[PDB]
């Protein structure tokens, strides 16, 4: 943005006088303009404009005329006011921005109300009355007093709507997520500015449909620039979000009002309304006395005398109001008349001519209150002031409008605070002290205008007067103001460098060009165009520069330079670009001026003392105009002695006055000198933010001592008490002296915990209070802490911190949460190595919380680190816990990574075979530096090799080398390839089936869920692709199956996943392969590919890899070099942090990859949609709509026609696609295809999909690194494995010379990523935590027969190797060979002791082990051992289909079904809709969930995508569990249960319930069909098999496509016929054997799977032949069989005695209902 720039001096261009500025050259007066020199003073009069008659037809609107829904909240009103009637149509029937200019007190309120009512009327909902959660309305009033006024009266009018209106304004650092539950926020501009600088601000503003600007003429005030920021900000977000927000502005009648209309985007023809003085509520005649000379006391007696004679044209009936500038003067000024109105011949005495108890009886009976009030009450007098008066204040308010109170002098505060208008008002003086300017100045234009808007009572008056006593000198300014003539200007130049910084920090402006555009949104721009001369711009300049391009560029340059000086922004004149600093970020967030930041940055240092920190606060530029006056020096000398902190060298300079002012505020010292009170209020109202700004500065630099000091200083200011004092002071219900009494003792607070109420009451010598003091001591927040540590490397430790609440919760005391800071400090407590925010929600109090983080360490190790957990609110509420390093064993240092040899890139011609080279010749000429260096050893060898390279490097083909070499040596070679993730498996299967079965014609196969059909693939295949649990369940029985033994090559991909969840299964199957290899003496080649590992040696030597053939490369040696940028966001609350990341994401795309492709990973499905729409809408507001679509819309339209997501079509048209799991596998393939072609430039994808994407970008942006766990009610970090994978996608070897990645994370995570991304990952094993299932299977298969075998098995593992390398990780406490053997033994012992207590194995002779029934079936079905433990524990003789689902949903395999956000509510809804209701059902229990999903699937209910996806994962393991249940019920001999369980198998398969009609298995049937079937007689599937074609579909609605599927169903539907016989039925006897032979045969050849469209897995027909005695409920014998065409089934048992035994024979499918035959019979 290089262009000629000129440094301005703002002090030259600024309107110095602020509000008091008059661009008003002249000034004209009305008709009556008489001037009367009573000569101590000039009186200028202007009379009341006659009432303006009703114009062109326009007439008042009786309330019943506006629509029915709006009537409400206008109670007590017969008719609309004239102004309100003029705009009822605009405010109610249109959504147009309005600018309503009217006289003060015109009643602009009810107009804003009609505007609200329109928005409220937009969420009707028929029966349900309001959609209170769907919208929000912000209302900006400009005074704190007015806001409270408004909340109450808007509160009233909208009760009948059930709408919540609440104040937000005040100093209170934002919290309340019940502001998430209020719809009308009422606040001040500066409050709303603070909120909306947050960036995650879009959590509040998300729903804001309408914002209202009361008293918008504040534009002109020194506070004006805040309004200009709000509106500029708001307007600009309307364009970026493209969601419409309505702006209503309400103003007084002042010049420039039409420039304000333009500012607010008001259509002049449609929504501009201006109403001159005619439209006053009550016509006011007005006097403007200015006065002639100095003469202080004389000038005031002048003034005080003026007041009497004016009131006394009102004797009996009339009310008066006087305004003064001091809560002291409410009485003093009413005294100078008390000393006059009655002092000269009791003039006008008896203002209440009820010298007869008319008004006095009600006035004298209310006298018994305090001060000047009881004093002034018995006659018509009263007072109202800002000097805290509370409940009596609200009682001078009723008795005034009840009309007993005659005279009431008051503070400006009342004009704003409550709507009580007098008949006349008089304004004494117009001079006020301003702490910020540090002088007296002329009181604000806003202020006056509100006061005279109180002359005359709307329902009770016909005229009103208004007298304004000011100084004659240069105060015809008030004539101007009060007669529609003082123009409204822009004060934006004053506040320009702070305003700019907030936008830079917000991400709204990244350079000067952006900033110049920003200025175009401000009121300044409009005003400079319209009156350029006034804003220092020559008519010549304007004429050649009509858009003020030179001025805005200059203004911004000048500001940028101030911010750069003060180190708030980094700004280079060259590019015009801006970079935010931390200092600037804090400045913006805490509302500190940039000069103050500089001072802080200059003064703050680790060794700053409390003395010096009180000093630094004093030097804050917000206080730079503060002087020490003479009349106050004595009192400051007095305060200095009573406060605690020494105030050095500073004698009474202003530095020291500010210093002691703060200390006296914390000490709650009383004051007198009102000049000093206004200064104290001004430094304390600020002190909160300034301290907290200093805290955040110092926290983030790591300064431990100063972080402690400042945090306490914050708490002390908030809590108004010293650290010295008693923490019991924080409980406001405790009487003061009771507490000073506990302080009077030299007794530590801590020791109160150990004292009972008696001993307390005793120590205090006030036994009355013993009990309640006790209550409060235990309400004090208190945490217990416990730490667990594990070394990771010699620099980093993983730390699990367990936080245990130990206090009583009272929501009156603690509310809905308590926040804490977790601080990890070094030995000396000088440095914070790590910190983070912990929010203890109330719902989850007294739950244990586990916070996990990593901390650095340095080899000359200290003895201790400390962990402090300090409250963020309560004083003296901390808890420390040392972390000893005395017995810590750091791991063995790692070797360097293998060198990268710059070899001349090997051509494809180095592969010699011509058939082979065709697979690569047409893709590239030369392999990458890793593939070539490796090639030597993997193509030209038969030995074991390990490749370690950053994901993306192209490891896949290194494995190919080996497979090519195998097909070169073997004809029908056998090769197994194992990837950890299933999603990777399918990706490699497509990739290779075409490369190896299409191209090279060898078989290539993919293992599935079923063992028998997989055993075949294992046989015919030359390349077998599999996930670990699949290869495990096969090769477990490697002794039996030969095919496992004769494999030539074994390829493991992503071996680093061994350290991941589900790593065990991989480590196991790998170790087994190595074991099998040494034992079969025909070595198996093992080839492992992995991410860069620090400890690759250990994985190499584990898998038999020499150091010659072990290739482990550093991340920086990646073929396509990566540019990592880690970007932190200090926002603890996740929903907010995600929102504040949205702008940075677009800036990331435009900076790092404007043309080239991008992938954004987001944490979830609905985030994927939201993030894409944002990129789009932001793209369109950047005026570059569709800059991501790199073809033409027509080019895409053939493809998009297929899709069904309306939104995916819309985003794709615009250049952005998204990938979540709710999309058809087709739709996903489309999006990826279009991305790889380059047609679309950006894909947003959910993190669950970083494994199943064969798509690469130029830039990868990870948007947050956390996801919610509904099981522990907390966000948890992405596995570093997922993040490593995501990053690997920023990699296009062919085109890009670089890849780029931007990770956006919470700050607390930042340092974690900086370590473990620029460096190699270390893996450990978690075998020891999953030891059982593998031993139990090894024992079943007699690979382990004794304890020594168990111990030797383990020598083959990775576990075995790492234990000695990092003992402390495994909880080994030494490293000798002895420690190893011990721990190994201790390990096998417990694992076998568990498996035996669990009834799976038998321990005999202490050394020998054997498989038991439970053990054998858990290995057979691959079910966790605790699962069958639970089955046998819970199944009984009487359990039915209902109880069965309950037990099976309790399987451990369902532990991992996750709970996600708001599924807590979703599952509760399911719960009321399913057939079976649960008792004590915990909705964050994965077992309660899989229960409901189980009944949901049976009911055929369709659900949300991630419930359906889970339903599939549940159904995945469903069948193997039921089968276990059969085995266990039969092995116990229970008949009716085992039958019940077989029904469940077939009814989970077909997706129907126990009493569901058998016809529900047939395609396209519904309840409507079945009812019109029982009416005929059709109740069976066989009852439609005998029917012929014409009668068949004559029954109900058919289509040619319906008949097709249905008739094909009945052709796979089992038509079996049975045959049985008792072998030697007559020569059978008691105790003896009985052999039963059952003959099965079907009249149909078997081709096709089991058809079960609702079951996500293709399964084959299993059958159960059973024999039982129904009378006793006895399972006699059973056999499970897959039948094909026909077969002989043999089952025997042992006869009981006495001949006659009646038996039953059962034939049971595990897949269909209605095939179940029964045959009765007898024997003996």
């Amino acid at each position: 943005a290089l262009a000629p720039r000129q440094v301005l001096d703002l002090e030259d261009l600024v309107f110095t006088q602020g509000s008091h500025f008059m661009a008003n050259k002249r000034c004209q007066l009305p008709d009556g303009s008489f001037r009367r020199q009573r000569k101590g003073y000039e009186e200028v009069h202007v009379p009341a404009l006659k009432p303006k008659p009703f114009g062109s037809e326009e007439q008042l609107l009786p309330v019943e005329k506006l629509p029915k829904y709006a009537q409400a909240g206008f109670e007590g009103f017969k008719t609309l006011n004239r102004i309100q009637s003029k705009l009822y149509r605009a405010a109610l029937e249109t959504d147009e921005n309005l600018l309503l200019c009217a006289p003060t007190g015109a009643g602009k309120t009810n107009v804003a109300l009609m505007c609200m009512l329109r928005e409220i009327g937009k969420h009707i909902n028929m029966d349900g009355t309001i959609n209170v959660d769907d919208f929000k309305i912000i209302y900006i009033a400009p005074m704190r007093s007015l806001v409270q006024e408004m909340v109450g009266s808007f509160g009233k009018r909208l009760a009948t709507y059930g709408i919540t209106v609440a104040e937000l304004t005040g100093d209170h650092q934002l919290c309340k997520e019940e502001i998430s539950a209020t719809q009308i926020i009422v606040c001040t501009p500066e409050k709303w500015d603070i909120i909306t600088r947050k960036g995650g601000e879009r959590t509040y503003t998300q729903l804001v449909r309408l914002i209202i600007l009361d008293e918008i003429h504040l534009l002109h005030d020194d506070r004006g620039p805040v309004l200009e920021a709000l509106v500029a900000r708001a307007i600009r977000n309307i364009e970026m979000t493209q969601e419409d927000v309505r702006l209503i502005g309400l103003s007084a009648t002042l010049p420039n009002y039409e420039d304000v209309a333009t500012f607010l985007r008001v259509d002049p023809a449609k929504g501009l309304f201006y109403f001159d003085n005619s439209f006053r509520p009550v016509p006011l005649e007005q006097t403007y006395v200015g006065i002639t000379e100095k003469k202080a006391i004389k000038r005031f007696q002048i003034m005080n005398e003026i007041v009497y004679e004016k009131i006394m044209e009102h004797a009996g009936k009339n009310q008066v109001l006087v305004f003064v500038h001091s809560r002291k003067e409410t009485g003093k000024t009413a005294r100078a008349i008390r000393d006059m109105c009655l002092e000269k011949d009791t003039l006008g005495l008896f203002l209440r001519e009820g010298s007869a108890s008319t008004e006095v009886l009600r006035t004298e009976a209310e006298q018994c209150k305090n001060l000047e009030l009881k004093d002034l009450l018995p006659y018509g007098f009263a007072i109202h002031h800002a000097g805290m008066t509370r409940v009596d204040r609200t009682l001078v308010e009723d008795l005034f409008a009840d009309k007993h109170i005659q005279v009431l002098v008051s503070t400006a505060t009342l004009a704003w605070g409550v709507n009580l208008p007098a008949h006349t008002v008089i304004i004494k003086g117009t001079q006020v002290y301003s702490p910020e300017k540090g002088r007296w100045t002329e009181l604000g234009a806003l202020d006056i205008l509100q006061m005279l808007g109180r002359a005359g009572r709307p329902q009770y008056d016909t005229k009103g007067e208004g007298i304004l006593i000011t100084s004659h000198g240069e105060l015809q300014y008030y004539l101007s103001l009060l007669n529609q003539q003082l123009p409204i200007e822009s004060q934006m130049v004053s506040k320009l460098p702070d305003m700019l910084n907030a936008e830079i920090v917000l991400g709204n402006v990244q350079n000067a060009k952006d900033a110049v555009n920003w200025l175009g949104y401000a009121y300044l721009y409009i005003r400079m165009l319209r009156s350029p001369t006034l804003y220092g711009i020559s008519h010549d300049d304007l004429k050649g520069d009509p858009l003020l391009d030179q001025r805005r560029l200059d203004l911004v340059h000048t500001a940028a330079l101030m911010l750069d000086k003060n180190n708030l922004v980094k700004y280079d004149k060259k590019t015009g670009n801006f970079q935010v600093t931390e200092l600037g970020r804090i400045a913006s967030h805490y509302y500190i001026t940039n000069d103050t930041v500089q001072t802080y940055n200059q003064l703050l240092k680790p060794t700053l003392s409390e003395i010096e920190l009180f000093r630094v606060f004093s030097l804050s530029s917000e206080f730079k105009n503060i002087t020490v006056r003479e009349e106050e020096k004595l009192e400051l000398q007095k305060l200095l002695e009573r406060v605690p902190i020494p105030v050095k060298e500073s004698i009474e300079e202003p530095s020291a006055k500010i210093n002691v002012l703060l200390q006296a505020f914390i000490s709650q010292l009383k004051l007198e000198g009102f000049a000093l009170m206004a200064d104290m209020v001004y430094v304390t109202q600020s002190a909160g933010r300034l301290m907290r700004a200093i805290f955040e500065i110092v926290l983030n630099r790591g300064w431990a001592q100063l972080t402690d000091k400042t945090l306490n200083l914050c708490k002390m200011i908030d809590k108004r008490m010293w650290q010295s004092m008693c923490p019991l002071r924080q409980f406001r219900k405790l009487p003061e002296e009771v507490v000073k009494k506990i302080e009077k003792k030299n007794f530590p607070f801590e020791r109160l915990y150990d004292l009972n109420h008696n001993e307390i009451g005793e120590l205090i010598r006030m036994p009355k209070m013993g009990k309640t003091i006790h209550k409060y001591v235990h309400l004090f927040p208190k945490l217990e802490l416990s730490v667990h540590l594990q070394p990771i490397t010699r620099s980093t430790l993983k730390v699990e911190l367990t936080i245990t609440p130990d206090f009583q919760w009272d929501e009156k005391v603690h509310g809905s949460s308590e926040a804490f800071w977790i601080l990890v400090e070094d030995v000396d407590s000088e440095v914070i190595l790590h910190h983070e925010y912990f929010l203890l929600k109330a719902k989850y109090a007294q739950d244990e919380h586990l916070i996990t983080f990593f901390v650095p360490v340095f080899e000359p190790l200290p003895p201790q680190y400390f962990i402090r957990v300090v409250s963020d609110r309560w004083l003296s509420c901390e808890t420390q816990l040392p972390v000893s390093f005395r017995h810590l064993i750091l791991p063995e240092k790692y070797p360097p990574p293998t060198e990268l040899l710059d070899l001349q890139p090997l051509p494809v011609s180095a592969l010699r075979n011509s058939a082979f080279e065709s697979l690569y010749q047409d893709k590239f000429p030369f392999f990458n530096p890793i593939q070539t260096q490796v090639f030597n050893t993997v193509y030209n060898s038969d030995d074991n090799v390990f490749v370690g390279a950053p994901t993306g490097s192209g490891k896949t083909i290194c494995a190919e080398f080996a497979i090519l070499r195998m097909l070169l040596q073997s004809s029908e070679g056998r090769c197994v390839y194992i990837t950890p993730m299933e999603a990777l498996a399918e990706q490699v299967y497509m990739d290779w089936y075409e490369k190896f079965q299409d191209r090279l014609n060898k078989k290539v196969v993919l293992l599935t869920g079923e063992t028998s059909t997989d055993l075949k693939l294992l046989g015919k295949g030359n390349i077998i692709i599999s996930t670990p649990e699949k290869w495990d369940i096969l090769s477990r029985r490697w002794k039996q199956r030969k095919n496992v033994q004769n494999i030539n090559l074994f390829v493991v991909d992503e071996v680093h996943l061994i350290g991941g969840e589900n790593g065990p299964v991989l480590e196991v199957i790998c170790s087994r392969m190595r074991y099998i290899s040494s034992q079969i003496e025909r070595p198996i080649r093992i080839v492992a590919l992995s991410s860069s590992l620090s400890n690759a040696k250990d994985v190499a030597h584990w898998l038999g890899c020499s150091a010659t053939s072990t290739f482990n490369f550093h991340p920086n040696v990646r073929p396509v070099p990566l540019e990592l940028h880690i970007q932190g966001f200090n926002i603890s609350h996740t929903q907010t942090r995600l929102l504040s990341m949205a702008k940075p994401v677009y800036h990331a795309i435009t900076k790092h990859s404007p043309k080239k492709p991008v992938i954004v990973f987001v944490p979830s499905r609905k985030q994927t949609r939201l993030t894409a729409i944002d990129i789009l809408t932001t793209c369109a507001a950047d005026i570059q709509r569709q800059r991501f679509l790199h073809c033409t819309e027509k080019d895409l339209i053939p493809y998009l026609e297929k899709l069904s997501d309306s939104t995916l079509k819309e985003t794709l048209l615009n250049g952005v696609g998204y990938l979540h799991e709710g999309l058809s596998p087709m739709e996903r393939r489309l999006v990826e295809q279009l991305f790889s072609s380059g047609a679309i430039q950006v894909v947003v994808a959910s993190r669950s999909l970083c494994w199943g994407m064969n798509v690469a970008a130029h830039l990868v942006i990870i948007m947050d690194t956390q996801y919610y766990n509904g099981k522990i009610h907390a966000y948890v970090d992405y596995p570093i494995y997922d993040v490593l994978q995501m990053v690997g996608h920023a990699n296009r070897p062919l085109q890009d010379d670089e890849g780029r990645c931007v990770i956006m994370c919470q700050g607390s995570k930042k340092d974690f990523f900086k370590k473990f991304l620029y460096e190699p990952l270390p893996v450990e094993s978690h075998l020891d935590h999953c030891m059982h299932d593998h031993f139990n299977a090894e024992i079943v298969t007699k690979t382990i027969e004794n304890k020594q075998d168990a111990v030797d098995y383990l020598t083959w593992t990775f576990l075995y190797r790492r234990m000695t390398q990092n003992p402390n990780y495994y909880n080994l406490q030494g490293i000798s060979h002895r420690h190893l053997s011990d721990h190994l033994s201790e390990l096998v012992e417990q694992t076998l002791s568990d498996l035996e207590q669990s009834k799976c194995i038998s321990i005999e002779d202490e050394m020998d082990v054997a498989p038991l029934n439970l053990g054998m079936i858990a290995a057979y079905y691959y079910i966790n051992y605790t699962t069958i433990e639970l089955f046998s524990m819970s199944l009984n003789a009487k359990t039915k289909v209902r109880g069965l689902i309950e037990i099976i949903s309790n399987a451990a395999e369902y532990e991992n079904i996750p709970i996600r956000h708001h599924e807590d509510n979703l599952l509760r809804q399911l719960a009321q809709k399913v057939p079976h209701k649960l008792n004590n059902p915990k909705f964050n229990d994965p077992h309660v969930k899989t229960n409901l999903l189980l009944q949901a699937h049976l009911s055929r209910m369709q659900l949300s995508a991630e419930l359906q996806s889970d339903t599939e994962e549940i159904l995945s393991k469903a069948i193997r569990l039921i089968q276990a249940c059969v085995d266990v019920l039969s092995s116990n001999g229970w008949l009716s249960p085992a039958l019940a369980a077989m029904e469940l198998a077939q009814m989970v398969t077909q997706a129907m319930w126990s009493k569901d009609s058998y016809l529900k298995q047939l395609p396209h049937f519904t309840s409507e069909h079945i009812k019109r079937c029982t009416d005929k007689g059709v109740e069976s599937v066989f009852d439609i098999m005998e029917m012929e074609d014409e009668e068949r579909n004559a029954l109900l609605q058919l289509t040619d496509s319906q008949i097709a599927d249905v008739a094909r169903f009945c052709n796979r539907y089992p038509n079996i016929e049975l045959s049985y016989e008792v072998v030697d039925k007559d020569s059978i006897r008691s105790g003896g054997p009985v052999v039963v032979l059952v003959q099965l045969e079907r009249e149909e050849e078997v081709t096709g799977p089991v058809i079960a469209p609702l079951f996500p897995q293709k399964r084959e027909e299993g059958w159960w032949v059973v024999i039982g005695d129904a009378k006793s409920n006895s399972l006699i014998s059973i056999k499970r069989l897959t039948l094909q065409q026909k077969a002989k089934v043999k089952l025997d048992f042992v006869a009981p005695a006495t001949g006659a035994h009646n038996y039953t024979l059962y034939f049971m499918s595990d897949a269909y209902m209605g095939c179940d035959q029964e045959y009765k019979f007898s024997v003996d």
